[PDB]
Parts: structure tokens; C-alpha cells; sequence
């Protein structure tokens, strides 16, 4: 049951940093993957033997399945904020869970145009993304539903947004970027790609408040944030390496990208 | 767990219904409430009366504790439909919260704006309104985490889309036209309201295909989805008619400006949208 609506008893809080994102978040997110063109990407993938060709799908696998799983699995996180009240943190989280929507939107449109809608991509899912991605993250999230407590709340957030969005989705752009700007194939992809790394810019920093504002009630949980984190590590570089195996571009060069963005994702909270 | 992702096993069902509603919302729903001018409207509700500054109040805590109903309480068909591997629905929905996040900012600026944030108006949801936002509704999402049936769902989009959306909502919208808009006030909030109208045709729309694929599944769910219905009448007549009272006991502002606030023809747009949900859903 509802007790009250806070828009009838009072109003929006105008100044709380979740309103702030949400208003961020329609001014900055009004892109549209229908209006991507992607018919140069078709014909660049068409150019490509079938060796260059299936050296693309691993990455592309791991995005869609991932912008996938993210979209669905943000739900509970809304479900247990709304719960506790958090009006501005579920406003804020309709834009993400939208921001989602579009990103599974946007891969999969490319895996229409170029000719690959039809291919099961999941041969290219090892065992260790399969524990972060089919696994760990719903189960999470999932928790939420029965345990919203700070404890559950961290775990959640480390997995989704630090793990998940912060080191390996971070360190799949950059990987994009390094390979195929350079080698000036797929604009249409890295269009989208830039319109997704602008969009999961905010989506981290919930995460950073979500993480941060429960540390700041006890510095236990900075105990466990940082043990959560490296529970991950072994999965998120054990895919690295199966990426990088397949691979064979400089590739030690993006393995520590990745080692870099999951230091500098366990120093973005302070225990303090 | 994640059995797998359809969209690397496959790709997203292009032509299903959903895809094609959750692109329109894209197109159709670029609006922000942040951008609304409530300058005018802020004058305007200060030059009221006291008398005539009550008037509007009912409706705008009705709107107001209803979107902040709907936003929170779209998120257990979310899961229900992800649950079901309903992608393109869950797609959809992403812009149905969103829109709703919009509805309740909208109508919390306008608080803001005029002067009535630090207001309670509470004391305008009557024991009928409590019954439909208060547990109705929140009972018949809830209910989805741990009972999908078909049943569940085309009782969770009566009272969510055909109820609190396609009947009460819709009858807002008008009566919000045929009162403010003839008498030149809140040029903002009618705006708003304007903008939030166009955003929830799609929600009943989700919420008529929602049912109908239920009913031609079983024929038999038709006479639940009508008993539903009529369950929940009394409350919506209930609270109908309370606003109605109310707004017969104060008749300054419809004085001032000329009104002739027709009631009766307001009952009969309820009792229309009502009969017009109804025959939107067919036995076949
Ligand atoms: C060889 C260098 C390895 C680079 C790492 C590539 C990882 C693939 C990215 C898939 C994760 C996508 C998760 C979506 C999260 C979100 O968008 O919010
Ligand atoms: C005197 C005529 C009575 C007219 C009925 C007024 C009803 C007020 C509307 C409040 C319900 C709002 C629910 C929001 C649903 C949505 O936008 O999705
Ligand atoms: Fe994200
Ligand atoms: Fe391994
Ligand atoms: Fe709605
Ligand atoms: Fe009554
Ligand atoms: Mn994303
Ligand atoms: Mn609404």
C-alpha cells in the first residue's frame, strides 16, 4: 500500500544530486538509434574476409548480450529505491533503464544491417563472462527484491555499475574505438558507441552515489565494496584473456586499460 | 539467471507491436517539463481568490498522487513482462516510466511555480481515491512478482491502463480542458497536460494489447477483464462524484469566468470512457 505521494504532501527534492542527474540526463540524452546510419557498416563488413569478420563478433557479443542484461536487471534496483521513498533516485532511474533500452537497440540494429542477425552469437560467451553476465549480475539484483539492506545495496551497485559498466563496458569502447577508428570501419557503430559512452557516464555516477552514500553510514561497507570488487576480478580478466586469445592492435595495451579502469573505480568511493 | 539474450541469439522482433510503440514514443515523446513557462501561471493563481485558488486543488492532487502512483507501480509489470522474455514489451516500458516521471515532475513544478508545494493536499483523496491509488492498484502490480498468470496480468492492466489510465486520467484531461482552458488560465499546466495526454495513449495501448493477446489466448479472460471493470466503478463514481460535490460547493471561479461548468456532462465522459474501454477489448 502507499502511506502518501510525496508530490501531494510536499514536492520534488529540486536540489537532491538524483534530480540533478535526471534533469542531466533529458537535456544530454535525445539520441535515437533508428536515425543511425548504418549502411556503410554493411558494406564494410561485406568487405572483409571471413577471418576480419569473425574477429568483430566476440566484442559485439559481449556488448549486446550486455546491454541486454543491464536493461532487464536495472529493475529491481528501481523496485527497492522506490520502496525506501528514493523519488529522485527512480526518476533519475527511468532515464538509465531507457539509456538501456537504447543501447540494446543499437547493437542489435547493427547486427541486422551487416548480416549477422541470424547468427547465434552466445559461442563467443566463455565460462567467465557467463558467471558475471547469465550469474552474477541477476542474482544481485534479483536479491533486492527480499534484502534491500545496505549490504545488498553495495553488492548490487559494485557488480552493476563499477564491474559491469565501469571496468568491462568502460574498456569495451576504448577497445572499439583503438580498432575500428583506426581502421575507419563501422561509423555508424562507433557513432552509436559515442552516443552510449556519453549516456553510461551518468549511469556510473549513480552507482558512485548509490556506493558512496551507504559507505558514508559505516566504513565497514568500504570493506566490502572493495571485496566485492576483486570477488569479480578473475571473471572480468578472464574474459579479457579469452578476448584477447581469440585476438590473435596492441592488445597488453588494452588488457591494462581494463586493469585502469577497475583501480580507478575502486578509487572513485573513499572510506571516508 | 539469464538462459541467454535474444538479441545474440537473434536480434529484437522488428515488427512486433511493442518495438513499433516503443519506437512512436521515441519519436513522439521528446518533451520536458523543465522547459514548460509557469510565469503566467504563478500570476494567474495569485490573482485568484482564496475561493477561487481552492477550485483547482482537488484535480491537481488527484493528478499529482496518481503519476507518483504510476511511476512506481509500472515496475512490477517491467519485471513480470522481462521475466517472460518479453523484450520488446520491457523496451516499451523503459519509455512508459519515463513518461510517467515526467507526468509527476510536471505537476510538482506547477506546485512549485504557484506556491502550493508546501501544501498537503491529501485531504483531497477521498476513502474512493484511497481505495483505487492507495491499495487497488499497488496490490494488483505487487501481486505480479509472485503470480504472473494470465489472470494476474489482465487484472494488473484493467485497474493500471483501462481504470486509473484510460478512465479516470482521460476524464482529468477533459476536465481540466473544459474548465481552465475556457476560462484563459494556467497556460502552463495546460501545456503540460497537453504534452502528458499524447504520452498516455500509448500507455493504453499497451495496456488493450496487453489484455487482447491474454483474451485470444482464452476467450475465457474476456469476462474477467469486464468483471474487473466493474469492480472498480463504484470507486471511480465514488470519487467522481466527490470532486463533483466539491465542485459545486464552490462555484466562484466558474462566476468569475463565466463557466457554466456542466457536471453532468463530465459524469457522462466517465461513464463514456468507461463503456469506450469496455468494447476497446474484443471476445475474439
Ligand atoms: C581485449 C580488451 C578487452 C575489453 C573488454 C570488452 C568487454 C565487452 C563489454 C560488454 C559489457 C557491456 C555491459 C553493459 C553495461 C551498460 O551498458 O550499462
Ligand atoms: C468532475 C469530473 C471528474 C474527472 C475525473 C478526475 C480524475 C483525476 C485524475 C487522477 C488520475 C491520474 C492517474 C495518472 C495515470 C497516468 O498518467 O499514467
Ligand atoms: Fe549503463
Ligand atoms: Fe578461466
Ligand atoms: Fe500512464
Ligand atoms: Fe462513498
Ligand atoms: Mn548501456
Ligand atoms: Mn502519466
Amino acid at each position: 500500500h502507499h502511506d502518501g505521494f510525496q508530490t501531494v504532501k510536499a514536492t520534488i527534492d529540486w536540489e537532491h544530486p538524483m534530480f540533478k542527474l535526471y534533469e542531466k540526463a533529458k537535456r544530454n540524452g535525445k539520441w535515437n538509434p533508428a536515425d543511425i546510419d548504418f549502411s556503410q557498416d554493411q558494406k564494410d563488413f561485406a568487405s572483409l574476409t571471413s577471418e576480419e569478420k569473425i574477429s568483430a563478433l566476440p566484442l559485439v557479443a559481449g556488448f549486446s548480450a550486455g546491454e541486454e542484461a543491464v536493461t532487464l536487471d536495472i529493475l529491481p534496483m528501481a523496485h527497492a529505491l522506490a520502496r525506501q521513498g528514493r523519488l529522485e533516485d527512480v526518476l533519475f532511474l527511468t532515464t538509465f533503464m531507457h539509456d538501456e533500452a537504447k543501447h540494446v537497440e543499437m547493437f542489435s540494429r547493427w547486427q541486422q544491417a551487416v548480416g549477422i542477425g541470424q547468427m547465434d552469437l552466445s559461442v563467443f560467451h566463455n565460462d567467465h563472462y557467463k558467471r558475471i553476465f547469465y550469474e552474477a549480475l541477476p542474482e544481485a539484483m534479483n536479491r533486492l527484491y527480499a534484502d534491500d539492506s545496505p549490504e545488498a545495496v553495495i553488492r548490487a551497485a559494485t557488480v552493476f555499475n563499477m564491474i559491469v559498466e565501469g571496468t568491462l563496458a568502460e574498456s569495451g569502447y576504448y577497445t572499439f574505438r583503438q580498432i575500428y577508428k583506426k581502421a575507419g570501419l563501422f561509423p555508424g557503430l562507433l557513432q552509436g558507441i559515442d552516443y552510449l559512452n556519453m549516456d553510461e557516464g551518468r549511469h556510473i555516477q549513480f552507482g558512485i552515489y548509490t556506493i558512496q552514500r551507504i559507505v558514508n553510514e559505516d566504513e565497514r561497507y568500504y570493506e566490502l565494496f572493495i571485496r566485492y570488487m576483486d570477488e569479480l576480478w578473475p571473471h572480468v580478466i578472464g574474459y579479457v584473456d579469452y578476448l584477447t586469445e581469440l585476438g590473435k592492435i596492441d592488445y597488453d595495451l588494452l588488457r591494462h586499460y581494463v586493469i585502469k579502469q577497475f583501480n580507478l573505480r575502486k578509487k572513485q568511493i573513499s572510506r571516508t
